[PDB]
């Protein structure tokens, strides 16, 4: 009755970091890498032998060589790169898992100018790539995911919180007027891989932001409604965005103890606890591809 | 084509510490509470209409005031009230999550004996619990899952890895022996909620770690289907186990440049990269049950 | 023969987020604010005695207060302000040493132009002062440290490491061209308080900034020297500057096992250990003033 | 008037794991070191010339060779002969500074019986020692600092806070029952090093958890006050002892709009801000080592 079920592996969080220097004019790439990949690894888990597995510093090897031999410039490309590249070397690979996480660096600035190659980091997100690849030949089958992580934003009006449930429970006053701040997570899905990836990430990227500050907020919830079907509308190429969203609350301080008052002012920016607030918005014309998410944002 | 799809709301981080102190032996609870609720939350997305809503600050009332009110023994119990209270005080819910991780307390040893009052914490890993419950009435139905992660555990022999797949880009030599170090996280679904959660969670952990130190592994894979079999063996109760474990490198510090030998006696405890190795155990016979998982370890 | 030594006590980690709002187009202040006195606390530590004791949630409830009463424009200004008011308001005390850490935000870009209330953090380093303030009336003494912290730098050529002292345990191969990667914390002394504080934060950080990229670095020792040499050079009134700078190894990735060259390409970022490099540059023609560092960057 | 001040430089954060296996029933040592040195290091700072400079990737080579040519016991004595051995090697140095932090792992439970090679960290507190070496031959000096770090620790009663400083902007009600809760970080410093190390940690470690629990609290600077100076009377070796103590805030709830009472039972564990408490304990009758603490915690 007691058998293996799902399961994977793999090398987690690579860091690599390639430069490019064919002119003195330097670029780098920063990224952290995970593999993992999943097939018929029965007898390594019940009996112990392991001739189907290629060990995991293998993984983390390829992932240093082909940042040399394919080299390094959308995410995406990359790690369908390595997706393909561990189903030819691994057969008994039915399919493999690469997220990267990318590092953004800015150039210098040296009396206006950018310097050739000293550079500080930007600290305005990570972006994101999830990319699953499945079968080879005419059955291969690859997903992609894109995505943005702990981009951290907030409005200190447009934010209103009212017309809520009450409870017997309930304390909290309603407000046409508060912060909303937040530390963005989100994933898109694409229909397909034929995409200008950098391209399609600014634009993501600009439309999550603009939506943000510039749409009257009734909630959380409806906030993140109307960024990810801006992402949308303006990109028939995602299939659906994911976004998770902490309220990390700002309350505002009561001075009347102290003898002020405070009109919006001064706050005590909380830790713990904050409202998670998740949501999906998906096109509902479009096949629903559950590979791609498996094991995302992790196995258990 | 543009709709809401899957979307969850709560109270994430909820630190609540409950005493009881009937007697003066006190007893402490240290919790970390989050709560979301799913169902119809359309409108307070799309239209900014929070009717439905009852807000996240209230979530976070009700876990400390059922702390009082129902108490807090098992963690799987106190969620299990959560979720059920949550679905009577919000019509528009169909579902409620209520994960909890307990941080574990010693009495401070005084003279042989513990004191009354006086605590130090155990560090030996969290207790999880995760638990969904749907539907009201005679459609309710309810899933519980209990855990532990960081449980920081090491080998210093007993432990091989040969007769992998080799490649081109494969460097690793075969050993027969060589340190497994781990911090595992593990999650495991119950089959109903009739079971006595502390008696079982202390003989799950107990199982954990005597599979691990006295299993000989042939790889991570192989420790961890001995591992997660040996539970379900030993608890019927149980339907899965899933296990989640890196493989913390400590790597043999090659002396030879410095005039000395190394025969399994200094390492170095590298950080990153690290294996992921990651496995299901399962019960064949039963079904099923992945509302248990909706959106565990996360939402995206 | 036992007694009290020296002692310190206060609020850490006040976290104030302050709002400008007297137009449309808000400003934000987002702060975390250390207060500690120091002065005549011997009865509250050895007979249990609070009657010289200000409440440390008192000290919290003071940042609060006066961010509405006297605003938060320089960090600066206010620890000063702060210093002086628990001088006033604690008798017993001596001193105070007020810790403030600034995280920067930017308005989000709306189509060209930043958004009159919906920011992004900045991300690049966090900007620091110490302030300590001595005594009352004519006896008063202040002094300034600012600084930046986690400012993280890199270069990718420019950097040699050649003709170091060799021992029997040494490995490392000279070198003309590596990676000199680094994330700065550091602290300068103003020699007084006539100081327009942003305007020299501002060229202390380009300063920094422009040296590490524009010098050839022989060593991290050097390009140190270097940055801080050329602060003290441009600032007359800046007495001192403390630098501490880890090394983060970026180690070029050995390619030969894979059939690749690797000619300052491919690197592996490693976590730890790392190079800690720390160096002191100073005005030998004015006095040192120890008041000013005392508990920096800790108590003990 | 520009010149270099004081500087120190080495390798940060080894992770060392030494295995001792001379019998099937290993044993286990998991460090985390520190070096640093000091000395005529002024050219390599001004001029660039490395000369003097030990590379500090041979100072992590040198903690992995020693930790197999003279082994790894009380961390003391391996701090100890790092500083000497450094001396020997780097002539420019006039001092070493060899800071260490132990993880400690206990046996897993087989049984009943401790397993031969399998182990489970403690988690509770680390064992530090920061040893300072300076000069050669009669000349040499050498300090020694032990202490624990990160012991969490907390009492439900037996704390009151009363009688304090009232002052115009304090809200915070005396009362005479609360809890006190810490993460006790402690150094302290030993007379002579003719000292059983183990010994004399396990015996202050407690001697400060007895008086932490037994000692009813008027203040955390009291409870830390009545410690240190049971630690100085029980252990007259002890110069000194330095006590750090974070007042984490457990914040009875209000559960009167609930309908409940709150005898004392419920609480919210604050993360920020807390209590800073910072108190030494000395021997008044033996001079001061300012040379043991230098650049403790930090070097700025």
């Amino acid at each position: 009755a007691i058998v293996l079920g799902r399961n994977q592996y793999g090398k987690a969080e690579v860091r690599v970091f390639r430069v490019y220097r064919d002119t003195p004019r330097h670029e780098v790439r920063d990224l952290n890498v995970w593999t993992a990949l999943r097939g018929d690894f029965t007898d390594a888990h019940v009996t112990g032998d392991q001739s189907h597995v290629l060990p995991t510093d293998t993984q983390k090897n390829t992932v240093y060589a082909l940042a040399k031999k394919e080299g390094i410039r959308a995410i995406e490309d990359f790690a369908l790169t390595l997706g393909d590249h561990f189903l030819r070397q691994v057969p008994a690979a039915t399919g493999a898992r690469i997220a990267i996480e990318e590092y953004a660096w800015d150039r210098i600035d040296v009396d206006g100018t950018g310097h050739d190659h000293g550079f500080v980091r930007r600290g305005q997100g990570t972006r994101t790539t999830v990319v699953t690849v499945e079968g080879r030949g005419d059955e291969r089958r690859a997903w992609v995911l894109s995505g943005i992580s702990d981009l951290i934003i907030a409005k200190t009006t447009g934010s209103e919180f009212h017309g809520f449930l009450k409870d017997e429970y309930t304390t909290l006053e309603e407000t046409h007027d508060r912060i909303l701040a937040t530390s963005l997570h989100t994933r898109w899905r694409y229909l397909t891989t034929d995409v200008d990836w950098d391209k399609t990430f600014a634009s993501v990227r600009s439309i999550l932001l603009r939506q943000f500050a510039t749409v009257h907020s009734l909630a959380l919830q409806q906030t993140l409604y109307a960024m990810g079907s801006a992402v949308l509308e303006a990109h028939p190429e995602i299939a659906e965005i994911r976004l998770s969203a902490p309220n990390k609350h700002h309350f505002l301080v009561d001075l009347q103890p102290f003898g002020l008052d405070n009109p919006g002012e001064v706050f005590y920016a909380s830790d713990r606890p904050y409202g998670l607030i998740e949501a999906s918005v998906v096109r509902d014309d479009v096949p629903e591809a559950p590979e791609a998410w498996l094991a995302t944002p992790g196995f258990c």
